[PDB]
């Protein structure tokens, strides 16, 4: 039809409970990210729609990193590495930004969005105690 979402899939394991952002779409497109990390592991994340932070998800013991978006920037490609929970993370960015996460070992995964000119819109994925995987939701925005 005419939509141009898209959905990477999950990324990582099947351990934690399931969270989606799905419903944080409506508070605005992505402004800021949350995403707590430790030692080994990425920890937690959260991510401002809009004006409007998601409930946090995951641990709370690491360092909270967080970035800023600039007005109007959006992420195009998410990459990371995975081994047993969510180990790093890179958002990059149309401004040609490359914000990474955690540390750099462990299987690697690239996602970027299945329709040209789509920007990521909202995450989804599993935690607990970390986070146990990640999955990338593309659309159109604005709406
Ligand atoms: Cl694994």
């Amino acid at each position: 039809g005419a939509r141009s979402s898209s959905y990477s899939g999950e990324y990582g394991s099947g351990g934690g409970k399931r969270f989606s952002h799905s419903g944080n779409q409506l508070d605005g497109p992505i402004t800021a990210l949350r995403v707590r990390v430790n030692t080994y592991y990425i920890v937690g994340l959260q991510v401002r729609y809009g004006k409007v932070w998601s409930d946090y998800v995951g641990g709370r013991n690491g360092d909270l990193e967080e970035i800023f978006l600039h007005p109007g920037e959006s992420v195009i490609q998410v990459s990371g590495k995975y081994k047993w929970y969510l180990k790093k993370l890179v958002f990059v960015t149309d401004k040609g930004r490359y914000l990474s996460f955690g540390k750099d070992s462990g299987t690697s995964f690239n996602a970027v969005p299945l329709h040209p000119n789509t920007v990521l819109r909202f995450i989804s994925g599993r935690s607990g105690s970390l986070i146990d995987a990640i999955g990338l939701h593309w659309d159109v925005y604005p709406s």
